[PDB]
């Protein structure tokens, strides 16, 4: 299995590679970030392990930083596999009411702060998560840097095809992927889950590939 990666991507924004064995899927590569404010460092989505979490939060410890904070984009392993280990270490982590309640429901360690606004800055005028509706899951999140115009699109975002369909809501994706195209149009790089960075196409590659599993349905 691939080791754990960090890259920065720009000033104050990194991100972090982590790599499972899923059943059907193979190994699978999933992407989250970190954003720097000052001397706190922030972790969107944690790795798929207490493991590879703690080697991610040493990184930024090693560097002079603080984890002030840790977003789960939805409730999901390849989001939440760390929120345990983070919990037990005493660093804040955050997820949506939604994903705090699927949690609970599937026997799993919840986040310890919670909110339940659309809309939400984490950090004023620097990390936004934004709920644009249901599509991967019911409860998935994006999290929007205003400075870089940088959208981490999670597992949401899937310009080649919509993935695991477990807990999709096929009827509300291309709904939500056209809520997100409205709202972050001004996007410089889209960051997703499971493929390479790209531009802001993507989000309507999504709505292209959300609107065709939605037709494969009826
Ligand atoms: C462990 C969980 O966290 C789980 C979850 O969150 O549900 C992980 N997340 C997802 C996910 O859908 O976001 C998957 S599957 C993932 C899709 N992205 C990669 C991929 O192979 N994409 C792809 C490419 C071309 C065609 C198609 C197609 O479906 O036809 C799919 C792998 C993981 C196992
Ligand atoms: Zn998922
Ligand atoms: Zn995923």
């Amino acid at each position: 299995l691939p080791d754990l990666k960090i890259e920065k991507l720009e000033e104050g924004v990194f991100v972090h590679t982590s790599f499972e064995e899923v059943n059907g899927w193979g190994v699978v590569t999933k992407h989250g970030l970190v954003v720097l404010v000052n001397t706190d460092a922030y972790l969107i989505d944690t790795p798929f392990t207490a493991t590879d979490t703690e080697k991610l939060v040493n990184w930024f410890v090693e560097r002079g930083y603080e984890i002030k904070g840790t977003i789960s984009s939805h409730f999901h392993s390849d989001s939440t596999g760390g929120i345990e280990w983070l919990n037990s270490q005493s660093i804040p982590t955050y997820a949506s009411e939604l994903t705090n309640e699927l949690l609970k429901k599937s026997g799993k360690v919840q986040a310890k702060y919670s909110f339940s606004e659309v809309s939400y800055w984490l950090v004023k005028n620097k990390i936004e998560v934004f709920y644009p509706g249901p599509g991967h899951t019911q409860d998935n999140l994006v999290v929007w840097l205003p400075e870089s115009k940088i959208l981490f699109g999670g597992c949401f975002i899937k310009p080649h095809g919509l993935g695991n369909l477990g807990d999709a809501n096929l009827e509300a994706w291309p709904k939500s992927a056209k809520i997100l195209m409205s709202k972050y149009g001004k996007a410089k790089l889209v960051v997703s889950s499971h493929s390479e960075k790209g531009d802001a196409s993507l989000m309507k590659r999504t709505w292209e590939q959300a609107l065709k599993g939605l037709k494969e349905s009826k």
